[PDB]
């Protein structure tokens, strides 16, 4: 899982 939020 990869939780990116920018």
């Amino acid at each position: 899982l990869y939780i990116q939020w920018l």
